[PDB]
């Protein structure tokens, strides 16, 4: 619950909940099936990438909500991609269109989750293209954001941003 931890470029600190991890055979969007440890349970985290911070709520293979501050657009984009991956959202696994390696050249074992993080920080349009949008909030303290990190009347599903 109280410790700052890292998932690569993502920093997290648990707020609530508990996940339990089980290996599952996951179909990724390029057709491969890869065994991945999948977390089950409601969890909520403070999160950070750079100057952008947020609160992430996830359930099994689902980003439920991500509420972030306004920041440098590169950090907003990276926090959102990292939370989409850390969430293990079904849509994120479906977004792998291209080649992805789970062994290195010397045959050593690589972590699927970390390889997915590397994949999407390099290719985020694969994740955004099919993520989905929903109407932004109206008349509130929050606004919606599109995949270009601009305020918009429709927002990436589950994501909202605190008005300055
Ligand atoms: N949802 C959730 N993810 C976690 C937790 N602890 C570690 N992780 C993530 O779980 C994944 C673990 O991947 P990996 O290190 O490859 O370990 P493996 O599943 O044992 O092969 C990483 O994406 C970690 O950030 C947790 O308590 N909850």
């Amino acid at each position: 619950i109280r410790q700052r931890q890292r998932f690569g470029r993502l920093e997290l600190k648990r707020i609530s909940g508990r996940g339990f991890k089980n290996d599952e055979e996951i179909l990724i969007g390029n057709g491969t099936i890869q065994k991945i440890g999948i977390w089950d349970g409601e969890e909520e985290f403070h999160v950070r990438c750079g100057e952008c911070r947020g609160i992430l709520k996830k359930s099994k293979m689902k980003l439920e909500k991500l509420l972030i501050n306004s920041a440098k657009k590169e950090d907003m984009r990276d926090l959102i991609i990292l939370c989409m991956v850390f969430s293990q959202d079904t849509r994120m696994f479906q977004g792998v269109r291209g080649e992805i390696n789970f062994l290195n050249r010397a045959g050593q074992l690589l972590s699927p989750m970390y390889q997915l993080q590397r994949y999407f920080l390099n290719r985020s349009s694969d994740l955004f293209d099919q993520w989905g949008y929903e109407e932004s909030p109206k008349a509130s303290e929050l606004h919606g954001i599109n995949e270009s990190m601009n305020a918009s009347d429709y927002t990436l599903k589950g994501v909202v941003v605190t008005k300055n």
